[PDB]
C-alpha cells in the first residue's frame, strides 16, 4: 500500500468546525504532523495551531485525527515569526501531514462557501 491521506470534509467547514485528515502508507515508523497550513509564497508556510495533531506511521503508517480548521487562521510562519491571520479566503489552505525532516505527504485543498 502506498502513502496517501483521506481528509474530509474539505469544504463546507465554516469558521469553527472540525475536519478529519488521515494518512495511509506513510513512512512506517516516522512521527508525522497533521494540520491546516497554507503556502502564501515560495517557502512561506503559515499554519494554524488549532489543527496541529501528530502520529507516527505505524506498520504501513496510518494516521487519522480530527482537528478544527476555518478560513482565517493563525499564519504561524516556520521561522519564529508570525505571518498574521492567514485568511483562507485569499490563499489555498491544505489539510495534510508531514514529518520533521523537510517534507512529507501532501495536503488536501479545502474550500469555504
Ligand atoms: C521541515 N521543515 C519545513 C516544513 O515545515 C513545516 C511547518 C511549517 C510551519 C510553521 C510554524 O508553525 C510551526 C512552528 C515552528 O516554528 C514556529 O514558530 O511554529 C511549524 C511547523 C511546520 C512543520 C512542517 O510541516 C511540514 O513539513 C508540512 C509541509 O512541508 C507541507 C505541508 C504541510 C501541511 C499541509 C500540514 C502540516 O501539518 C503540520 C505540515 C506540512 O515546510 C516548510 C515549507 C519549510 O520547508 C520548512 O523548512
Amino acid at each position: 500500500a502506498a502513502p496517501t491521506a483521506t481528509v474530509t470534509p474539505s469544504s463546507g467547514l465554516s469558521d469553527g468546525t472540525v475536519v478529519k485528515v488521515a494518512g495511509a502508507g506513510l513512512q512506517a515508523g516516522t512521527a508525522y504532523d497533521v494540520g491546516q497550513c497554507a503556502w502564501v509564497d515560495t517557502g512561506v508556510l503559515a499554519c494554524n495551531p488549532a489543527d496541529f495533531s501528530s502520529v507516527t506511521a505505524d506498520a504501513n503508517g496510518s494516521a487519522s485525527t480530527s482537528l478544527t480548521v476555518r478560513r482565517s487562521f493563525e499564519g504561524f510562519l516556520f521561522d519564529g515569526t508570525r505571518w498574521g491571520t492567514v485568511d483562507c479566503t485569499t490563499a489555498a489552505c491544505q489539510v495534510g501531514l508531514s514529518d520533521a525532516a523537510g517534507n512529507g505527504p501532501e495536503g488536501v485543498a479545502i474550500s469555504f462557501n
